[PDB]
């Protein structure tokens, strides 16, 4: 008897229209846990480097986390995985809401899509009943719009739908997948879905989902709820609002956006506006938000209600959370009202709200520098906001210039030329970063930009504070009840750490301290992404209810496998290394692991080399960023080491 | 977590040399239990009827039964499965000894071979280590001899080896697979294995094998050991020694062979010798066997020591059990000394001891009657004994007439022509039956010859007595402690049944009594062949320690899944019916289900129709032997019914 997981996946061949339920190997659960980890095993095993993103043999995997469908608060994440058309590397992407738990109640842990459907279709799951339906009547329709039409069609009001918009259908490289108040946003996972002729995945489930140790498990869940209450009455002192509590960045609740608007860059990650947040702006954006925000709403089985239904006059309602509230606004040098309006269109089209704003601001920089012509934007309006709505439509239809921009700043620049590459200045591994151009090198963030397989800073940070406290007693207070640390050395680091002087960055924390910090922050994310646990109650906020000390108890009581703190750390390291190996096999080397040239105004080449060198060694990789044969063997990834040798990636 | 079964199989593609471990689906254990049952599910959805026996897409499966590797006494059977090159139907074949347990301790429930290796290879398993080795130095070597060379070669003296001899390498249609004192003998599984270029499968295993409810399970084991003790202090009264106790027919222990020699047909199932067993012959054969039998030896975890190492002067030692002690002897009209000598060669070649002798005896009949002439046997020696050794070599090398004879009597007859057919008079579905030509219709045995999917009367019979007692007092004594019957109906039947008179065959037992009796006897074999339990302690002998009432307890406490008598009965029904449907998909029909014209001297067309008409209904089949859509939906085999409807085998409505 399997627990927590269902022990079954669906294999779907969209070319042949075949559908097969397949029992999983319980050993893969012990080694790789579930979610992202087991996705990485499937991709390693079945997608060799000769496979292109828009090749039939590319896989699109929808995974429900190990503990999704259990009573674990906030444990509801879907992990979508494939090879990215933008980065040509592995792309995994997380989605909240209600879809993953529904897949579990239907009896499945994953759906694995291979092939391509000639006709636009959608997959319909209802417990044991699985079938492929014609979706041509859904062509071009928005992601939310599509879900609503389908639930009508099928008479399944309680079904969960993950869908693409027109942007997905047209294989826009940063096209997302949307489900109610949730989104698998980055990496172009939506483009692959469109490429396979897959319009939506509709699931309804009414079966039981069992846990192994019933009372132990519910006990841990209450422990978490108690901690969520306590923690809510005790926000982290002296820290800006949107990051003092639990949850995803609480930007739908908090009106104050001084930190973001004054420290992040506007336009094409170009312009700092140090004194932007006037009283006049604060009042105007609060008015817009109060009027537009219908309700704060939660994902499945969670009280934090991070997201919000948003209603702009004369526009369909949509749902939003976190930073997409500002990225369109800031990239366009506009106001919050504009942001919320265009975000509505872009959500329905199904576009990544991080990359898309920067692509458009990239385009207008080129148009202004004359590198692009005005004849490349035919019928172009000349009001600034109108031009953003205009280009959004060119991109989503791959129309003329939109066809090039639809490929992202890296490829658009390379395809354009005339020094367009100079303006694609905010990429790592061909993927747009957050619009941050700070002054002083940050040793911890340096390592995170360089090595993160999600290639997104907000999805590798969290557990260690972003800044030190000025006063010693503030730090003593903070580390006092910091139970989430793996080792008390993390307390001592934060005690010593100071904003200014001989114990400040970039020289302190030390290189070894920075390696431990990045390793821990990263580890927690990978655990979240295998369990399906929302980072909002785990790896993202300071002092979460889930941590390295009770996670082993959740896994043991939930899935009925042996698990403790050490074994879990090792598990996390195992599929973190496997994801690494997957990208190594696709061509990634040390050379690729470098932040934008202009990401800090003060650079320290020798400190940075020493940082990356020491981090690689901590990981157990060689100086080209490849996992060694020794590390692979000890992790039980011998088959990886063997293939590395056979492929010349490692020499014996 | 999985119990009793390991939960994994090895997928092996011999064309490409790919080796892959795959986890199984615990729902398949629920529906089909293990062993033969799950073999059948595998064959059903991976081997469609367009596939030939020697097609690279044919599958060759080695399965350890569900309870092999546990402490259950005598639970050690490998189940081999493939499509038969001789019958073109499913072939399953059981081999005892030590191989299945070892596979379980290595960590696997089955090995599934597909494709064909261009070069001769063997597969070597040692726990998680699995590799394909070149076997070319082994070409032509005997099965046991191959085993010994491999173990020394690998430095694996405790490994278990299943191997083919020359006969298998040459695709003899009745080639066997041999393993110590054990053999997967019938249906030609050895030819498929040679055809795939696979010379042996070596397995060493040293991992734990777990049960769900430790205490309950060992409790049940102790109960069987107890029953085995008292059952051996109480042989069934007034019955032939070889079949009065537990185990496979105890022919290596019992020297009294009066029963066989006087009631079975010598030669090509031809000659009865009503008074063969003289005092002079008994002393002669007793002397032979005393000298030749080195030791009585057992399969894994069993006290019955049914088999024997046999050592003939100047020959390599081999092992033997059951009726091959006599088949060569009788086919050649010879003595036991000859039987044991030629059976040594035949065993090393890897040949089925039932078919081979009849094939040779049939050849010499045709020679006598001039259908074959001396030109067909260049260099044929003069002596009778010497001729048999000559023809054995011809057949194994598919040399000359041997090439035709290596196909079995049914195909050889058709190819030889000129009246050869009339002499291939002991086949059912192109498969040689035991040399039995009785005088009066036995209605119970009529049913078992017709429908049995193993197509061998000795692997479907057992639980009901073959004959009645002369006195009622005897009948009453027997049924008093007969706890094994599924219902009490069976005790009453045996009480009424008498040798001569009103309550005697073929009219008693009635047509309905015969069907219940044949259902039960068959079901127990299918349970044994799923669990890997030796029939010698179960479906074969009267009053066994395993039976329908405690088997569910073993499955529950061993495998950790719900089971009770009714669910087990229905499970056995489920995969027995699946095997039926597989043979239907490959074209079998009621027409194929006749015994030989001459199997009994006194026949009854009317009763025989009614017998088979009734039995079909009880199984839930058509009047053409096909499982109806309703009975298929009931057994959770809707998907079978569907395919049958798609292919026009069952009409919709
Ligand atoms: C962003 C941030 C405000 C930057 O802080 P700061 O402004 O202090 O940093 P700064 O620009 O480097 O330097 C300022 C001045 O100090 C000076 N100086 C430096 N070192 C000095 C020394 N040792 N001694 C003396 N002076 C030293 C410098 O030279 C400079 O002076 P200048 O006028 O002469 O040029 C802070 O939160 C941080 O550190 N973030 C971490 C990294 C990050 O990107 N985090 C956010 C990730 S996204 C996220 O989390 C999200 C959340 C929600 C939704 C979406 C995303
Ligand atoms: C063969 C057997 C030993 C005795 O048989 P019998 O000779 O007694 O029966 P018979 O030959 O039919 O008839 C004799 C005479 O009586 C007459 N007559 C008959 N009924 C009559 C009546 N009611 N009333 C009046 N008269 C009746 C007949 O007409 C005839 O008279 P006739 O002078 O005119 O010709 C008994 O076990 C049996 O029949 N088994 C059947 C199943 C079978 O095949 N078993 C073995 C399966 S393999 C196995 O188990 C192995 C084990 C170990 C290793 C390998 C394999
Ligand atoms: N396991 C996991 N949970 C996560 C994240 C993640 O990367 N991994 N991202 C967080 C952030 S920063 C946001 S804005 C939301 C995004 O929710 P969505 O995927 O439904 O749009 O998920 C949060 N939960
Ligand atoms: N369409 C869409 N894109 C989006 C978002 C969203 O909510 N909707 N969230 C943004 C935020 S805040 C984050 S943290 C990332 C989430 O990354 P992921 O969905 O690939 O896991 O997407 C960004 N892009
Ligand atoms: N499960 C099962 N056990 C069985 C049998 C069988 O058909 N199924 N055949 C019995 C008979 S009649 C004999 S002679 C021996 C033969 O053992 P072997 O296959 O190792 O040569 O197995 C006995 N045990
Ligand atoms: N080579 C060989 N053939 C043999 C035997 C044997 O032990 N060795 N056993 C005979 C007996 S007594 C039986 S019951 C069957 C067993 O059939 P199976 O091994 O195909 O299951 O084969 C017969 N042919
Ligand atoms: S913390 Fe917020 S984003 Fe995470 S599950 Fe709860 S409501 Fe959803
Ligand atoms: S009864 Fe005989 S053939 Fe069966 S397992 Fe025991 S020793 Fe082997
Ligand atoms: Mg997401
Ligand atoms: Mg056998
Ligand atoms: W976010
Ligand atoms: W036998």
């Amino acid at each position: 008897m399997r627990y927590a997981e269902t022990g079954y996946v669906l294999e779907v061949d969209l070319t042949k229209g075949s559908i097969e339920r397949v029992a999983t190997d319980p050993r893969d659960t012990e080694l790789y846990l579930g979610g992202l980890g087991t996705n990485a095993k499937i991709l390693w095993d079945r997608v060799p480097p000769e496979v292109e993103p828009f090749s039939p043999e590319n896989l699109l995997i929808f995974a429900a986390g190990l503990l999704c469908g259990t009573p674990a608060t906030g444990c509801n994440r879907t992990i979508v995985s494939t090879v990215s058309p933008q980065t040509k590397l592995m792309a995994f992407s997380m989605m909240g809401g209600f879809w993953a738990p529904e897949l579990k109640y239907a009896g499945y842990d994953k759906i694995i899509f291979r092939g391509k459907s000639p006709e636009l279709v959608y997959l319909y799951i209802n417990n044991d009943k699985v079938e492929i339906r014609d979706a041509s009547h859904l062509k071009g329709k928005g992601a939310i719009e599509t879900a609503e039409i389908i639930k009508k069609e099928l008479n399944e009001p309680r079904a969960q739908v993950a869908a693409i918009g027109k942007a997905g259908e047209n294989r826009v490289f940063y096209a997302s997948i949307e489900q109610g108040r949730s989104s698998a946003s980055r990496g172009g996972i939506g483009a692959v879905m469109g490429d396979k002729g897959l319009k939506a995945v509709v699931v309804r489930g009414t079966k039981d989902l069992c846990v192994a140790k019933p009372e132990e498990y519910i006990g841990l869940c209450n422990e978490v709820l108690d901690y969520i209450k306590h923690r809510e009455e005790n926000p982290i002192p002296d820290v800006m609002p949107i990051l003092a509590g639990l949850g995803s960045p609480q930007e739908m609740k908090v009106h104050d956006e001084k930190w973001h608007t004054e420290n992040f860059n506007w336009g094409n990650a170009r312009t700092r506006r140090k004194d932007f947040w006037t009283d006049e702006v604060s009042h105007a954006w609060e008015k817009t938000m109060d009027k537009a925000r219908t309700r704060l709403i939660s994902c499945y089985n969670c009280p934090m209600k991070c997201g919000a239904t948003i209603s702009m006059e004369g526009l369909p309602t949509y749902m939003m959370k976190c930073f997409t509230k500002l990225t369109y606004t800031m990239a366009a040098y506009s106001d919050l009202d504009f942001g919320l309006r265009i975000a509505q269109k872009a959500t329905e089209y199904g576009l990544d709200g991080f990359s898309a704003p920067q692509v458009m601001a990239f385009a207008f920089e080129l148009l202004e520098k004359g590198i692009l012509k005005d004849s490349d934007f035919p019928g172009l309006p000349e009001g600034n906001e109108e031009r953003f709505f205009y280009l959004l439509d060119k991109i989503v239809n791959r129309d003329g210039i939109g066809d090039i921009l639809a490929n992202g700043t890296y490829w658009a620049a390379q395809e354009i030329g005339n020094g367009a590459e100079d303006y694609a200045h905010n990429n790592i591994k061909k993927h747009e970063q957050l619009p941050l151009k700070l002054s002083m090198l940050n040793p911890i963030y340096y390592l995170m930009y360089c090595t993160g397989e999600k290639i997104n800073i907000t999805q590798i940070e969290g557990q260690f504070p972003q800044a030190p406290y000025p006063k010693l007693e503030q730090r003593e207070a903070f580390v006092e009840d910091w139970i989430q640390v793996p080792d008390e050395k993390f307390k001592k680091i934060f005690l010593e750490w100071e904003p200014r002087g001989e114990k400040s960055m970039p020289n302190f924390p030390t290189v070894d301290m920075c390696c431990d910090i990045v390793d821990w922050q990263e580890m927690m994310h990978y655990i979240d992404d295998a369990l399906g646990q929302c980072a909002g109650l785990s790896s993202f906020p300071l002092k979460p209810p889930y941590h390295i000390h009770n996670y082993p108890k959740f896994i043991a009581a939930g899935a009925g496998i042996e698990m403790d703190t050490e074994k879990l750390k090792k598990a996390a390291k195992r599929y973190r290394t496997l994801v690494r190996a997957f990208n190594i096999r696709r061509g990634m080397r040390r050379v690729d692991e470098q932040p934008p040239a202009n990401h800090w105004k003060n650079r320290f080449p020798e400190l940075e080399k020493e940082l990356l060198d020491s981090y690689y060694k901590l990981k157990g990789w060689n100086d080209d960023g490849i996992p060694t044969k020794e590390t692979l063997d000890d992790l039980g990834l011998g088959y990886v080491g063997d293939e590395f040798i056979k492929r010349g990636i490692l020499s014996a």
